[PDB]
């Protein structure tokens, strides 16, 4: 099956991903989101369905940046795999998320892709307008 966009997240960030589900999937934007602890069947390599699904089976990938997702190794693999098949940015195909106040720099891998900060209270009102919007685009 073909998702709108596979999240890419660490462990401690899956109840922002849930928020993510309460936001996208059930609401009006009717969103198909492939969160990998949900979605991903057991059984799978974990970097193969990082190369079947990310790039195939998904139109863009949602990485859940933080604190902790710089210490887990596999969005690292899969944040750098999406950069493989955008590299510059060009299809739109990596969005990533600033949704907590970090005390470590935001990837260095990811500087130059506009990110969807959650953080700013000024600009949290068009979040998820933004997002939405973005992950429903062809």
């Amino acid at each position: 099956e073909r998702f709108d966009a596979f999240i890419c997240y660490c462990p401690s960030d899956i109840q922002f991903v849930q928020e993510m589900i309460r936001q996208l999937e059930q609401t009006n934007y009717r969103l198909k989101l492939c969160v990998s602890d949900r979605d991903v069947l057991p059984g799978t390599c974990v970097w193969s369905i990082a190369s079947e699904l990310i790039e195939k089976r998904c139109r863009r990938m949602v990485v859940v940046v933080s604190d902790d997702y710089l210490q887990s190794k596999e969005c690292d693999f899969q944040t750098k795999f999406a950069l493989s098949l955008s590299p510059g940015a060009h299809q739109k195909r990596l969005i990533p998320i600033k949704y907590k106040a970090m005390k470590k720099e935001f990837p260095s891998i990811l500087r130059f892709i506009t990110v969807c900060d959650y953080t700013n209270p000024c600009t949290k009102s068009w979040f998820w307008t933004r997002l939405a919007k973005a992950l429903s685009l062809p």
